């Protein structure tokens, strides 16, 4: 059987997003510490494909329209990951378990470190909000379809980003907290969203001066073609 | 101050609508310019604003100033579709952005984010508490206290005009996600412009 994005409970949506969740790769082991970034980042893309398709109601958009999400959110997604995994370790990156990178080691590579700066705040205010895994898939589905959206089939991605809504409430609430401590979290939590897309542009800027529509259109083609 | 309280003191605080003058660069640059001013007498009339050091205070604005005009630009074009409402004077369409190189995909985004707007039905006082959750937050404990009692006064908003509980968190959600968006906007015109004043008026 298929569930629809918009019939889900809270429940069936956290069970699907976990379901769903990539794993933590390793890095293969300054334009060495560039080369094992960009291609753990690559990596990290395939995987990111399959998770996206498991993201309730992504499969139900046109494949055109797939894209856009993906080509829009990416890099947000690869840094909201980032964020989370370096959580539990104060002042460092963890890019991988073997690459654990000190706010020194991005000083390297010009332009770099104000990035790493900022990775390192939001990981520190996830830190202090006690952020949870249930929560964390919750948000980087909402990134997905929240930010190419302005850029009935635009409803849809609004009625979906409704429900992951219900879903990180429900999660507060069964937490044990208020209405208005549920209503504050999630506005807290939202606010960093716009610090996450802010690190993405940022970090875009950066790619540019030194992952395209095109092969993001391939990837998310090619992946009818794997096995089950 | 009380959710009502709160709402009173920033509706009192907003300026007012300015006129172009009598080239849509230099049109546009000139209004931006004296928007400014009036953004900083707006800033300082923000509950919790003043209570943040000189330094503080030039931060946020530095880093909120082109998020604000933005936003302000989208709320008074809500109305006039597929167009730009950047003074009474000056309403531009998408086709008067193209004679700009690289303009027109800031437009394009504009218009977007008015379209969302206007589908949503924005309210004055919704708008008033965003505008000031963009002031205190882009360039981010007593401004997380202030911004914590934002939400209490979006949520109050949300109840007093009739929505359910659930209703009141969906709206917060896509209120908050649109912040995202002006981010977003205001960074491509940072780099668009890229390729004292706060201070003395503070
Ligand atoms: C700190 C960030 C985020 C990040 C990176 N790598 C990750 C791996 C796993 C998880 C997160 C990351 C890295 C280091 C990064 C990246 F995410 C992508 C590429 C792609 C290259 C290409 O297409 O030619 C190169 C990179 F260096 N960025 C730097 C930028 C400037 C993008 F913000
Ligand atoms: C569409 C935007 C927003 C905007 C603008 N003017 C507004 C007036 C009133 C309300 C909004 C706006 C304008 C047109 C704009 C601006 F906001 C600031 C300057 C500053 C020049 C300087 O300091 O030398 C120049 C501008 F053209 N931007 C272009 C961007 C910056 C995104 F590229």
């Amino acid at each position: 059987g298929s569930h629809m994005a918009l019939s889900l409970t809270a429940d069936q949506m956290v069970s699907a997003l976990l379901d769903a969740e990539p794993p933590i790769l390793y890095s293969e082991y300054e334009a060495s510490m560039m080369g094992l970034l960009t291609n753990l980042a690559d990596r990290e893309l395939v995987h990111m494909i399959n998770w996206a398709k498991r993201v309730p109601g992504f499969v139900d958009l046109t494949l055109h329209d797939q894209v856009h999400l993906l080509e829009s959110a990416w890099l947000e997604i690869l840094m909201i990951g980032l964020v989370w995994r370096s959580m539990e370790h104060p002042g460092k990156l963890l890019f991988a378990p073997n690459l654990l990178l000190d706010r020194n080691q991005g000083k390297s590579v010009e332009g770099m470190v104000e990035i790493f700066d900022m990775l390192l705040a939001t990981s520190s205010r996830f830190r202090m909000m006690n952020l949870q895994g249930e929560e964390f898939v919750c948000l980087k589905s909402i990134i997905l379809l929240n930010s190419g959206v302005y850029t009935e089939e635009k409803d849809h991605i609004h009625r979906v980003l409704d429900k992951i809504t219900d879903t990180l409430i429900h999660l507060m609430a069964k937490a044990g907290l208020t209405l208005q401590q549920q209503h504050q979290r999630l506005a807290q939590l939202l606010l960093i969203l716009s610090h996450i897309r802010h690190m993405s542009n940022k970090g875009m800027e950066h790619l540019y001066s030194m992952p395209s529509y095109d092969l993001l259109l391939e990837m998310l083609d090619a992946h009818r073609l794997h096995a089950p």
